[PDB]
């Protein structure tokens, strides 16, 4: 039974690239011919994986996209030159491993929040949310750090609010909210993957100051 096969997505270089060479010990008696079935082989996405029919080299023909298909299940077939299957179809599983090629994206372009002017600092005001298509499970490619890029107006302070790096909850950072003077704030919030270090997106948090 065939070992787990793994192919990083977004691969460059010359294609196709060998993945694994499948064999039949059922093939010294007979010349075996290999083929594969499954999505990625004969079924959409067709042609992503091929197998050299005389050698049993399974190859990937193009760069993969983990966010499109992370796991391929293919079946190899070993057929005699005489036209008889010499073995049961062998399942072949190809895991596509993640690259950090999706930038975080906010679920909204503009989040709306409201805070009472007298809200004590540390008061949660609102939440911004971002998603990342990359591999939350096995990488930090989907690990999103939220930040506030800017606040307008910068009054009374540059930093009326703060955002929880992890949760995107925005809180009153300081006192001084004054609905009469500054009815509203526009925060530009950033979501960066790799835990803030990676790829970035921005969104607006419009925060209305209430009585
Ligand atoms: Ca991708
Ligand atoms: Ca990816
Ligand atoms: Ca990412």
């Amino acid at each position: 039974v065939i070992p787990p096969i793994s192919c990083p997505e977004n691969e460059e270089g010359e294609f196709p690239k060998n993945l694994v060479q499948i064999k039949s010990n059922r093939d010294k008696e007979t010349k075996v011919f290999y083929s594969i079935t499954g999505q990625g082989a004969d079924k959409p996405p067709v042609g992503v994986f091929i197998i050299e029919r005389e050698t049993g080299w399974l190859k990937v023909t193009q760069p993969l996209d983990r966010e499109a298909i992370a796991k391929y299940i293919l079946y190899s077939h070993a057929v005699s030159s005489n036209g008889e299957a010499v073995e049961d179809p062998m399942e072949i599983v190809i895991t596509v491993t993640d690259q950090n090629d999706n930038r975080p994206e906010f679920t909204q372009e503009v989040f709306e929040g409201s805070v009472a002017e007298g809200a004590v600092p540390g008061t949660s005001v609102m939440k911004v949310s971002a998603t990342d298509a990359d591999d939350d499970v096995n990488t930090y490619n989907a690990a999103i750090a939220y930040t506030i890029v800017s606040q307008d107006p910068e009054l009374p302070h540059k930093n009326m609010f703060t955002v929880n790096r992890d949760t995107g909850v925005i809180s009153v950072l300081t006192s001084g909210l004054d609905r009469e003077s500054y009815p509203t704030y526009t925060l530009v919030v950033q979501a960066a993957d790799l835990q803030g270090e990676g790829l970035s997106t921005t969104a607006k948090a419009v925060i209305t100051v209430k009585d």
